[PDB]
């Protein structure tokens, strides 16, 4: 049988790496892509088309769960994974994003924070109460109960706000290994901090590594810096982190971010990218995106992507996926999805196969010309 | 090779009938539910999802695929059964109950319709343009175009109507004839009205006779006369058809309308409310029909049929389709429109199997006798 959690890199180019971890319920086949299902689902698709694109893992949320249907129901109905009938691994975010975005809904303390408004309602979250309502979920990969700074950030709040996820790291460790079943078959995350800024990077990264962790997330980025400032931080940053553990880069994101980022030796990814836009009519393909609303595919008997391997480009035209978004029709999300996620993987296994083989570098360039072409 | 249209009878009971219609694009085995997809998609379902709950062929509608995408647009990319991707017979109303429905919009005389309204825009339907949309569409089971009557109508209203729609079918079928790839591949469907008088649906039905078709369907009913008034209209009508053709009951129904419509001589069956009232939480089961947004399912564990052999139920429970529907997400609507196709095809299939067996009319009691129990 698997163990609880053992990542193994196969290998090596520049800072890239490719290769496996494993888990109880199943194998996470690294650089791996995360498709979100806030709500316990991956918006319009059955979790056994999410597997058929090729994903090993999907992204749940503390913070949406816990309002609906809420933790404690979905412990009495047997967790996530029998729920949303999705049996491999999921992994759940803390809801430390939330405390940034819905920070109007919020009071924040050193305890913790509490959001309100069911109207006016409110729901606490702590490194305890987080880590609880993760175990609830039955959840493999529990994140650490951060706060993701907001961006543009000074110094001395990005030092304030780094620090205090600190403190909440280390509670997090403790909520997780007080709790038997949690601690020897689910995994713990943490979440580096510190902004843009070299030395709070530096910091936050030792602090996590003194505790000690099964993961390390770049947290803190894809929060409007751009990708050049992002790509800056990356650069310093993922070296900071423990070699030998997954690297995980949290709601990163257009294709090229993603390939740069591998370039900068992140193993794991998630965005909403693939599926929210796909439903507003945006495919992805080798060639760039394309908005498929535009009239100019109302006639256009080509699948969405000329390579793609996806059932929805095996079958319909994007002359009526054009037709279906157009018209408002729910078969239009669903094959949009399908496909936008279906390229996502496609991306990830050939980012893969490239460090495996020791041409990434040719990959990335390649991609890079044809995609901006 | 299968021929372009035969109706054969295997087994009756009483009035009902059970066996197949065949032609070039696949087998029908009446009695048959068609679901309806009038944007050339049956809503939240891919046709191989439709075609797994057990539906021999689909619905669509001139007047809708006249709207969007069009028909002659349809046509340039190779037909609706490529456009959508279902490869087996479709039926295609003729926009005869829209002069009826969307009647504030229209213009009519005795050349045809012309709908108002892309803004103000301006779309015209008669006997030969609906026949000749159906025919850009490659519409397996074409429809004469007709008027429903409105309900209630008084006997001279429904008596010109009547008169006009009988009309309308002669040229329906003049056109039909006079397009020779559609007269060798294709079958012509005249439409029945009269209200519910019955000395004008026995004219109505002379006249169509008279015609010859392919089959005959009932069609001015299923417009807010209830029940026993549908039934006792279907009492004098049905018999009044020829009997070794398909009757086609426009617009039925409620399960309980589709029994007593089999009890009374109909093959043939089109409805949106499974799709339709599954999308909004109806679903239906052999104890009646269930609201699953009630609360009183939030943590109900059991599939939404205890018998149903559909995917939704041997994967997902009650509480888990209550927080999708709860919650406005496609999945909600994706596994309830698919479990209420399947259950109407397992009632056809039961009614089959009972009529080919001679206990049809057992069926029908203990049907009744549970579901409304
Ligand atoms: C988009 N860029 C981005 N996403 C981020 C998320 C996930 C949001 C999560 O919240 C939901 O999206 C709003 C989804 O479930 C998503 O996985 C983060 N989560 C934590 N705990 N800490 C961070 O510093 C953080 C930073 C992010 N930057
Ligand atoms: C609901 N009851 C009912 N439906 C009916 C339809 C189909 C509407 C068709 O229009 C669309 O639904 C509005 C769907 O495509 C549907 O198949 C009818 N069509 C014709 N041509 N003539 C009728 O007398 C008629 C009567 C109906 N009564
Ligand atoms: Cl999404
Ligand atoms: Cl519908
Ligand atoms: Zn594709
Ligand atoms: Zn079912």
């Amino acid at each position: 049988d698997r163990p609880r959690f053992s990542f193994s890199i196969a290998a090596r180019e520049g800072k890239a790496r490719t290769g496996t971890i494993e888990m109880k319920r199943g194998v996470i086949r690294t650089p791996a892509f995360m498709p979100v299902g806030t709500a316990a689902t991956v918006k319009a698709l059955k979790p056994e088309t999410v597997r058929a694109t090729g994903a090993d893992i999907i992204l749940g949320n503390t913070y949406h769960l816990m309002l609906r249907p809420g933790a404690e129901r979905i412990a009495k109905l047997g967790g996530l994974h029998s729920f949303m009938g999705w049996d491999r691994p999921i992994l759940t975010d803390s809801g430390g994003y939330q405390v940034m975005s819905l920070s109007s809904l919020t009071k924040q303390s050193e305890e913790g924070v509490t959001f309100k408004s069911l109207d006016g309602s409110r729901h606490m979250l702590s490194p305890e109460r987080s880590i609880e309502i993760q175990h609830l979920l039955g959840s493999d990969i529990v994140m650490a109960f951060d706060e993701c700074t907001p961006y543009p950030a000074t110094p001395s709040r990005a030092a304030s706000s780094m620090e205090r996820s600190m403190r909440w790291a280390k509670r997090s460790r403790d909520a997780f290994d007080s709790r038997k079943e949690q601690a020897e078959n689910a995994a713990l995350f943490g979440i580096q901090q510190g902004s843009v800024f070299e030395n709070l990077r530096q910091q936050s990264a030792d602090a996590l590594a003194e505790i000690g962790f099964d993961g390390y997330a770049v947290g803190g980025l894809a929060v409007g810096e751009g990708q050049d400032e992002m790509f800056r931080v990356l650069d310093f940053s993922v070296p900071m982190l423990p070699d030998d553990k997954p690297h995980y880069l949290m709601g990163v994101g257009k294709p090229d971010d993603i390939v740069g980022a591998v370039e900068r030796g992140i193993d794991m990814f998630d965005c909403v990218l693939p599926t929210r836009s796909g439903r507003n009519g945006q495919a992805f393909t080798w060639d760039g995106p394309i908005n498929i609303r535009n009239a100019r595919f109302s006639e256009d008997l080509k699948p969405l992507d000329s390579e793609c391997h996806c059932a929805v480009c095996q079958k319909w035209s994007r002359a009526y996926i054009h037709h279906l978004i157009r018209a408002g029709e729910i078969l239009g999300a669903m094959l949009m999805t399908e496909h936008n996620i279906a390229f996502y993987q496609q991306l990830m296994q050939k980012i893969r196969d490239s460090i495996s083989e020791g041409r990434f570098s040719q990959f990335a360039q390649d991609f890079r010309a044809r995609y901006f072409a």
